[PDB]
């Protein structure tokens, strides 16, 4: 038993960290999403401001507001790039948890089988002592 | 199921060991009597040589 109990308790505590890591990964996805969503909103806000400047006769400010759009559009792209790349980890880490869930059940089932052959091995040793 | 079919063999295998040891311990107790018979005879011959 001594080598199974210790492994069973350590293999179950490692899953908690994996779930916590997935939560952070999930948080990242939502964090970047908001940032990307804010970028779109920022762009939209700039558009209105740029359009408002054009209506008032301030094309100079409107031209400077277009740069912001482009700057934020470039930032959006960068954020989008990471968003598409960071999503892979979420699904990759999810597969690991799914596989470990059935592997820990098999480890507990091995104990019973291990005790069956351990008792048999000792049984033969007791038969040789006669 | 796989383990169930494999773990059942031990039960019958270990049961045979107990069945065999039950009759072997009775023979061990019977050996004592026979051992004392030849031990007393061996000493008897030694006492006959002391005369």
């Amino acid at each position: 038993e001594k080598m199974l109990e210790q492994a069973i308790l350590e293999m179950q505590e490692d899953l908690v960290q994996l779930r916590q890591g997935v939560a952070q990964a999930i948080a990242a996805q939502k964090r970047s999403e908001k940032q990307y969503n804010d970028a779109q909103n920022e762009i939209n806000k700039w558009q209105r401001n740029a359009q408002l400047a054009l209506q008032k006769g301030d094309e100079n400010l409107a031209r400077q507001a277009l740069e912001r759009k482009k700057t934020y559009t470039d930032t959006s792209a960068a954020l989008k790039a990471s968003l598409d790349t960071q999503s892979t980890q979420v699904e990759t880490l999810k597969r690991n948890l799914i596989q470990l869930e059935s592997k820990i059940s098999e480890a507990k089932t091995k104990k019973e089988m291990l005790k069956a052959r351990i008792t048999t091995a000792k049984a033969q040793e007791q038969l040789q002592g006669m």
